[PDB]
């Protein structure tokens, strides 16, 4: 059931590294992105998938100093996770679409952002089906350059979000929902 | 399989009205939105679901004249569908979040757009699981006011997309995919 899959996906902050099959996890991440729709089939999403030492480096050597340097002028729960999936949008593709179809120039950035949300939650949900939890963070644009430098990423990759994932060590908290009447109108 | 569900969702342009259980369709649309994540659980998405006479009115009395009036200075494939789901984002909620958390003021519009993509494709995919096809159009902002007037929608609902849906009358066309090596980087 697809609806059940959606419902199974939740924000999980308590994450560990009790992950049985890392290759399957990577395969599933790629498939979730692969089968996600994008305007003009532009496929503007780009991923950096960090685990092990790279996961440690991101949070200890990049995020923490950047935050501390920023503040002045506990992230250990994130580091404890199995990995982080950093989602970017390729601005070179966006810009070329704007040039090729000048009529829709304003739309491509919008559709690109929508596309980021799309692939982020599809991956999030696919991981949840594997029994893994995740949470979505936004330390961009603060960590952008350090991440690009560390992993030699093209300048055209615009960081949009970081999905931290791993074994579920504590359940999701409570969540409320709007009144249906306030967000759905059905007309015959 | 969630991955299979993703793969089953495709753009279908040839749509009909051979829909067996309209109530189940409506239920599924609501559930897909309900169980979609949004920043701060803000639930900014709003839907207008048109079928029957309303579906006819949208395309004959709103979209076509607006387009023709615009051009001067065939949509029948869309009208032939069973319905249209118009996705909006509530700007009143966005603006209140900007006020309540001024630090993240710039992020909420971005996260709202991402949220629109998210609920759009979750609905799209849930409909596909029911055996229904759909396609996603963008005649906003051209039809915005006419739609708001016709169905008495709040001014704060910002139209983002229109998902046309119905029975599949012809299969999806061919689609290509990027090289994995050009969009996924895995680091240990
Ligand atoms: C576009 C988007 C941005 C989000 N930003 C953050 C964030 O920066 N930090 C965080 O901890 N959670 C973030 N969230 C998680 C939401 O708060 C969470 O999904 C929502 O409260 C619903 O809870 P659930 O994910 O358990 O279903 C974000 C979710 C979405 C869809
Ligand atoms: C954010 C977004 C905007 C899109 N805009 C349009 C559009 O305006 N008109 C249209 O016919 N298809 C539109 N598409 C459909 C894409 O072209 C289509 O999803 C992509 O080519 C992949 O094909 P598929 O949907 O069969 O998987 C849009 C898709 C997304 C995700
Ligand atoms: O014709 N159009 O306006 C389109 C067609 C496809 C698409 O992905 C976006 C816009
Ligand atoms: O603390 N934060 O920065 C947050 C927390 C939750 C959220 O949905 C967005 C931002």
């Amino acid at each position: 059931s697809f609806i059940k899959s959606l419902e199974n996906r939740r924000t999980i902050y308590a994450l560990g590294r009790n992950v049985q099959d890392e290759e399957k996890v990577i395969e599933t991440i790629k498939e979730a992105v692969r089968f996600s729709p994008t305007a003009f089939n532009s496929q503007t999403g780009r991923l950096l998938i960090l685990t092990g030492d790279a996961q440690d480096k991101l949070w200890d050597e990049i995020v923490a100093p950047e935050l501390k340097a920023a503040m002045e002028a506990k992230l250990d729960g994130f580091k404890a996770a199995f990995g982080t999936i950093l989602f970017f949008e390729d601005q070179a593709v966006v810009k070329n679409l704007q040039e090729q179809f000048a009529l829709y120039a304003d739309n491509f950035p919008v559709w690109s952002e929508q596309g980021s949300g799309i692939i982020s939650v599809n991956v999030w949900t696919a991981l949840a089906e594997l029994g893994l939890g995740a949470n979505l963070q936004h330390y961009n644009p603060l960590i952008d350059e350090a991440v690009a430098k560390e992993w030699n990423l093209p300048e055209s990759w615009k960081l949009r979000g970081q999905l931290v994932f791993g074994s579920i060590e504590a359940p999701a908290g409570e969540k409320t929902f709007m009144d249906d009447a306030d967000r759905f109108i059905v007309a015959k």
